[PDB]
Formats: C-alpha cells, sequence, structure tokens
C-alpha cells in the first residue's frame, strides 16, 4: 500500500509551450505535479501554470528572508541538493542539511535530494554515501517534520557515464533509504515516506519504475514526455 | 458459471520480499470461496515450501521441469502442479513452441495439472501478429495432447507486449485475447473441452484492477509474480 505518488519536474524547450500542455493535459488519479523553476522563471511559471494537481517549486534557496518571500508570494514547495549542488557548487551534507531545516521551519514541503557518484558505487561506498547523506538531514529534523519532506534518489553514477540504472538497482537503492528511516525514525514515518526517483525516466521506462515496492514517484527534467512520467503513476 | 478459478503466484529470484515471510502471511488469510491456490517455485526453494505452506486452499507447483525422472521425484514428492513456457523460458532459455509442448506431454504423461503459459510480444503485436502467434504457440501443445488429457491442463494468456515496454492491456485487451484462445480450442478441440477450460491472465495485475479483469466472461483467474498483493488478487476472485 502506497502513500501519493509525487510527478516533480526539474527546469535546468519552451517554459511557456510546455506550462500550456501541462495545462491542457487530463490527470484523473491521485497524485501530486510538482514543476520546480529557477528565480528567473518562477513569476511566469506561477503566472501560467493553472492546473489544479501541480503546484510550483523554488530551488535551492537557503536564506530565511528569502524563504520567507517565496511564500508570501505563493511558493510552498523547495527542491535541496540536487546533485550538481553537491559536484558543481559545493553544497556540503551539512548546507543541505540547514536548507532542508529552514524550509521546514518556514511551512515549506521538501524535495531534498541524494546520490552516490560512480567513483563511490565503484568503490562499494552507496550505503555509507547515501545513508549519511541522510543522517545529516535527519539529524536536523523532528519526528513531525518528516510530513513535509520527501526524498529523490539521484544514482549520479549514471547521468552522463555510459553506466545504465536497472529498475532492480532503482528498487535496492530505494530500500536501503526506507530501512534506515524504519530503524532510525520509524516504521510509521518510514511507511509514509514518498522517495522519488531522480534518475533516467522516460515512457518506455517510468511504469516498470514506478511498480517497484518502494518507489514513489519521479523527481526529473522538464520536457515534453513529463506527462507520460505522470501516466506512470498508477 | 464459470469453472473454478485459479489463483497462482509465481517465484522469480532476486525479488524484495522473503519467501518465508510471504508464506506466513498466506498460511494466515482467510479465504471463504472456492478457488485453487498455487504457489510455484524454484527448485531450491521447493522444500521449504512443502514444510511451511500449509493453508487449505493453497498448493504447490513447480517450474520448466522437463526430465521425466524429475517429473516423477517431484510427484512422489507431494509436488502435482507445474508450470511452463513462462515468458523467459521463450526468450532466454531458448525453449521453443516444441519444446514447451513437450514439457507439457510429459508433466501430463506423470499426472500433473499443468499451467502452460503462451502470448505474444510487442513486435509480434505491432505488426498484426497476435492470432497466428497465439494460436500456433496453442495448436503445438494441442498436437501433444489426447482429449481427455485436457482436464490437467490450464492456459495462462501473457501480455508479453506489455511487461517492460510502457504499453498498457486493458480488460477489453484481455477479454479479446482469451475469447480466442476459447474460440480456438472450441473449434479444435470440443465445444465440452472449451467450456470447462481456465484460462489465466499473466499480465501485470494488482488490487485496483484484479475485479474489471476477473469479470471478462473468459477470464478464470490469474499466473502472477509472488507478491503480498497477491492476497488481494485471490479476494478479487469472486
Amino acid at each position: 500500500s502506497k502513500p501519493q505518488p509525487i510527478a516533480a519536474a526539474n527546469w535546468k524547450d519552451s517554459l511557456s509551450e510546455l506550462i500550456d500542455l501541462f495545462n491542457s493535459t487530463s490527470i484523473n488519479h491521485d497524485v501530486q505535479c510538482v514543476v520546480a523553476s529557477t528565480f528567473v522563471h518562477l513569476a511566469m511559471t506561477k503566472e501560467r501554470l493553472s492546473h489544479p494537481k501541480f503546484v510550483i517549486a523554488a530551488q535551492n534557496a537557503g536564506n530565511e528572508d528569502s524563504l520567507p518571500s517565496l511564500k508570501d508570494f505563493g511558493v510552498n514547495w523547495i527542491v535541496l541538493g540536487h546533485s550538481e549542488r553537491r559536484w558543481y557548487y559545493g553544497e556540503t551534507n551539512e548546507i543541505v542539511a540547514d536548507k532542508v531545516a529552514a524550509a521546514v521551519a518556514s511551512g515549506f514541503m521538501v524535495i531534498a535530494c541524494i546520490g552516490e557518484t560512480l567513483q563511490e558505487r565503484e568503490s562499494g561506498r552507496t550505503a555509507v554515501v547515501v545513508l549519511t547523506q541522510i543522517a545529516a538531514i535527519a539529524k536536523k529534523l523532528k519526528k513531525a517534520d518528516w510530513a513535509k519532506v520527501v526524498i529523490a534518489y539521484e544514482p549520479v553514477w549514471a547521468i552522463g557515464t555510459g553506466k545504465v540504472a536497472t529498475p532492480q538497482q532503482a528498487q535496492e537503492a530505494h530500500a536501503l533509504i526506507r530501512s534506515w528511516v524504519s530503524s532510525k525514525i520509524g516504521a510509521d514515518v518510514a511507511g509514509e515516506l514518498r522517495i522519488l526517483y531522480g534518475g533516467s525516466v522516460n515512457g518506455k521506462n517510468a511504469r516498470t519504475l514506478y511498480q517497484q515496492r518502494d518507489v514513489n514517484g519521479f523527481l526529473v527534467g522538464l520536457k515534453p514526455e513529463f506527462v507520460d512520467i505522470i501516466k506512470a503513476t498508477q
């Protein structure tokens, strides 16, 4: 028995044209849809996006006055710790953790990203890297805060490397996240946890991915195929 | 009246669930209607399944055995069911229509009830070859059987075209596939044999869709993967 699925798209196609696509798409099942945008595009997304089942997220904001501004403006979701924040911008476990706690303290729903690299994965350090990204996050949170939290797992080892993830590998990475939250936080919190897959997902694979026990939806890039990704969430 | 329904669960190696924990779930599930429940296991797990599974409405099956001495060993052991010709045997292990047909005959000869799997791929489906592919897979099997033999045979239609492709089968398509199997048995074997035949759906089935699938005129149960949801799959057989 699975919690409500999430379908979140990340903007790194024309924004407008995509927003019209979604505005005219019929989604008949229980799924929260998220469109995360950059600060330059926020105002045009909230202006234009009018789909009832869609909400708008901010990205990586980490300053309390800005967080407060966003909420005033009508943005309640935020995505943090995506792969490029950690490996290009140098956001560490602790910096992501603080960003999450501050987001949580101001009434945001949070999509926190975590994931390992090919180097990390090839030395057999998936579990220690992945469980340390979260322990850090968990260390800042109260048990009730978990209500406001979603996890995206990003198989960084698999983006731009020529390595391919199978649903089996997605499933296995998802289960360890679950186990840990379940032993350290609780089976109640664990049971209600939406763990999103932030790897390579298209129309040929979304179903298979979604059908795994521990996968609860997707964090992916903003493209026209997102619409098949949503559909796969049944 | 439809014939007795069958709810068959297939164990695939490398699942996120534990065999034992699943057997316990089932052992403690109340099933109040007439339904034969099958748990199909691999050879390593067989012995644990006979020793542990004790629910009255459940039996155990073996998978893909094809050697006469082996089938006799299984029957002595207390196994009377077997599942053959599942999708992967046809695509990965090289089991053709004929090899599957021989496996069925030998299973039948030694007193087994037999769940023989059939179905087409997306490629076969998209070129409009469903019927010839599906009817050739069964014709192969039929050519080895006697009319009486059908008493021991159950067919599972596997929409291979719908597993791993992004394609989704509606209950309407499952009905249409199932009726062709029925028509053909009827015309070629007998209306008597046809009407008593269980034709299982071996596609993607969960709790939100088992009902809708089970109510289709030609659907007589399910051959699915061993998961906790199997319980709801059983319940969908009323």
